């Protein structure tokens, strides 16, 4: 059955921004991820330690976060793509980090030039360096749901990834469905496979609403045992590989969902919602969470 | 568990036009109905012969329902307030109506105008007439999830209302979540609770995506066993009569994620998009089909 309670991982400073066409202050950033600590969010990944030459929406990755407020109990992982930027991000106070890669070696190819074994020796470093310093790692596994290049991906090959992230040391994995293309059943077939070799708590999902099917694939995965699952704000973000279509899974909506399902999240939606309404005026768009529209 | 197939009710040119300030010319409306006979849908609520009084966007009912395209198999259900309604049904060919209350009585009286009592006496009046004639009818249940006036509306309520109508003559009774406000849990206690009175073969749900929560909400329904779901093309809709009435969940993504569980739908998707596009440049709007923004 359902579990009791969630662990939302709020995406949209991090994700969301680095997927935006506008790009928005340094304090701009900061007072977003003020607001949703302020809302109640448990964890709150705040930037991407990137270098500004390959994604500059994530420039001001430093000053972010020694400029946000840390909550009591509230963590702000963030990003580091390789070892100079965990580096980069342990001095600058991080106690969290994210590495991440793919269940599919094509994207893998096309994005760092080797298979999805090779790709791992990237971490290595900065798994045992986290673990020499007591610093977190999270990992995440994309193309969970698919390949926008090999389309179709294999559930045992979902969990042999996952896996590896587990073992090399990431205390918890999050599956991505960044196209979007997934649906219910895809989405069983692979928990069913990872929850083999991975314990339940440490999975987690991060669903895109590419084709409005984010919300319900999260229900299946809550269905599954899955108590932590990964949104944005305000629906912020989107998909380099896809069309239009938005991207990230709107926070308020997942909030709503879970508010009527009786699901703790700890989180209020009323200052959810004013978060979202303040970053969206600040990118100059229109909010991607139905919630917000009808309430507002 | 999940139905090998699924009847998809489109709603697209009643409840989706419905609700629009700019009223649509006949010969649009007569074109979407056409292009979605073309797209294979197996029903296609046409039009409501209601006061034009109440609802002028759809005064040009008779006409429409003549001048529709009949294709073979696919049947053109008009809604029927009253044996008056039922009446200019049957002499503009219908072949089925629908009756339509609530388990609300607020929203029963600011609706129809009327008692929930009340409105079994016309129903039952058109159910005499239907029966000899062999012209099916179907029944609608609004608020099933809640109300915009009356707030909370229990499962034992809706199941009541529910049991009324299908032995009084409905062969299928659709279980509408007018405002959107539903989510899993909500729709899964007050489909046991209908499920105990009617058999699962003559219930149907219909779900607005007001708070994000309709493709869920749905997935909830498939799970328990309903086979029919009410959708409009590009999620447009809503009641001029519930307030606050957001669009229907959108017809295309529902089937994206029927097909994708391998359900049988009978519906061309690329041949559904082509209408909700013709549809929305006609309205002057941008269609609230995702997967059609994923598309192009
Ligand atoms: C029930 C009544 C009759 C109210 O009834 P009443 O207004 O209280 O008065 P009445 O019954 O004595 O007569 C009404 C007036 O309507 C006329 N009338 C009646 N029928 C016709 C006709 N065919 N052609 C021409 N005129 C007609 C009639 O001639 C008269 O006019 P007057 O002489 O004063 O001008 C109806 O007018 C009404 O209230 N309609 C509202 C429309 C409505 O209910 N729309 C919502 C559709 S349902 C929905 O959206 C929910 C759903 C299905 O989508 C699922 C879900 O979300 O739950
Ligand atoms: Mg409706």
């Amino acid at each position: 059955t359902l579990p009791k309670r969630v662990k939302i991982v709020e995406v949209g400073p991090m994700d969301g921004l680095q997927n935006e066409k506008n790009i928005v202050s340094t304090p701009v950033k900061i007072k977003l991820i003020d607001m949703l600590s302020e809302a109640g969010l448990s964890v709150i990944e705040t930037t991407s330690f990137v270098s500004p030459k390959w994604v500059p929406q994530m420039g001001d990755h430093t000053e972010v976060l020694k400029g946000i407020q840390k909550f009591p109990g509230i963590n702000y992982p963030v990003l580091t793509p390789n070892l100079k930027g965990f580096e980069a991000a342990v001095a600058a106070g991080a106690k969290e980090v994210v590495i991440f890669g793919a269940a599919s070696e094509l994207f893998t190819k096309k994005n760092i030039n080797c298979s999805i074994e090779e790709s791992f020796q990237r971490f290595d470093a900065i798994l045992k360096a986290a673990q020499s310093a007591n610093i977190s790692v999270r990992g995440y596994v994309s193309c969970a749901l698919g390949c926008p290049y090999e389309g179709k991906i294999s559930p045992a090959k979902v969990a042999e990834v996952t896996k590896k992230f587990y073992s090399m040391g990431c205390y918890e994995i999050s599956l991505g469905d960044t196209i979007g293309v997934g649906t219910p059943g895809i989405m069983k077939d692979m928990l069913s496979a990872v929850m083999q070799e991975v314990p339940l708590a440490a999975l987690a999902v991060h669903c895109h609403d590419t084709y409005g099917q984010a919300l319900a694939n999260t229900l299946m995965a809550l269905q599954m045992g899955v108590s932590v699952v990964d949104s944005s704000v305000a629906g912020l973000g989107g998909c380099p590989y896809a069309q239009g279509a938005s991207g990230n899974l709107a926070t308020e909506d997942l909030v709503y969902m879970l508010e009527g399902l009786g699901i703790h999240t700890g989180v209020n939606l009323q200052k959810l919602l004013e978060a979202g309404n303040f970053i969206c005026q600040a990118l100059n768009r229109k909010t991607s969470s139905k919630v917000a529209q009808a309430t507002c």
